């Protein structure tokens, strides 16, 4: 099936991504605390709900939160400032907090149930967010022997997410806090975010040889993100 794209709200970042984030893929954003990962997640959760000629997919959202960082009022602000009803936008986001990494893995299985229900409705699930993908794995799997065990469990979690993306035509968007590399990763596309000067955020594609090699620049605003 043909893939869909979701505009991020920034034309610069959209060009870096070839039009937006893709369905049938996992896009991982990574960078230090404060680099804009969660604001990009909030913006995408609104953008995907727009019609396709405005860069959305007329889609619903599912959001797994490991750090209590989802903010419904920020959704409402972004929606209002993009011409959308804030409470309708919120109603098409299903939200769950993952208590630990094993609960996080179970929540991906639960998510399939709602995905199936909405699949042939006018707003099927088109975006599944995991913010943060790695935080519980990093606190639970630590010390001698933990590198191999943690990487194996992560890879299985990511395989479950790839299955949902590919089987149900969903964009999976995940965040990863990284304090300034040797570990393997299995996301489809990895985007490094960082702070720039003048309040700007800078994005670069990592290990993607046949895609754009420049950098996108964006700001965080009342519309979420924009150039
Ligand atoms: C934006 C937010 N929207 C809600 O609160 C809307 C209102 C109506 C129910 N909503 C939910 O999110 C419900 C709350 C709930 C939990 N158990 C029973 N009901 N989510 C779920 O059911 C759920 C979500 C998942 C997300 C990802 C993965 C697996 C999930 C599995 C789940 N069971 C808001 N602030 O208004």
């Amino acid at each position: 099936a043909t893939i869909g794209r979701i505009s991020t709200g920034s034309k610069s970042l959209d060009k870096l991504l070839g039009g937006g984030i893709e369905t049938q893929a996992i896009t991982e954003v990574f960078g230090e605390f404060g680099s804009g990962k969660t604001q990009l997640a909030h913006t995408l959760a609104v953008m995907v709900q727009l019609p396709p000629e405005e860069g959305g997919l007329n889609g619903s959202v599912m959001w797994i939160d490991t750090e209590n960082t989802f903010r419904p009022e920020r959704i409402r602000e972004i929606a209002q400032n993009r011409g959308l009803d804030p409470d309708e936008v919120l109603k098409h986001i299903a939200y769950a907090r993952a208590f630990n990494s094993n609960h996080q893995m179970l929540l991906v299985q639960q998510a399939e149930d709602m995905i199936k229900e909405l699949l042939n409705t006018d707003r099927p699930v088109k975006l599944l967010i995991v913010d943060s993908l790695t935080s519980h794995f990093r606190s639970e799997y630590i010390g001698r022997g933990a590198l191999a065990e943690r990487q194996q469990k992560l890879a299985k979690h990511l395989a479950d997410l790839h299955r949902l993306a590919n089987l149900y035509d969903i964009a999976v968007f995940v965040t990863n806090q990284v304090q300034a590399h040797i570990l393997a990763h299995s996301a489809t596309l990895r985007v490094y975010l960082r702070k720039g000067k003048g309040g700007k955020r800078i994005a670069r594609l990592i290990d993607a040889p046949h895609l754009p090699e420049g950098e996108a620049v964006f700001s965080i605003t009342e519309k979420g993100i924009e150039d």
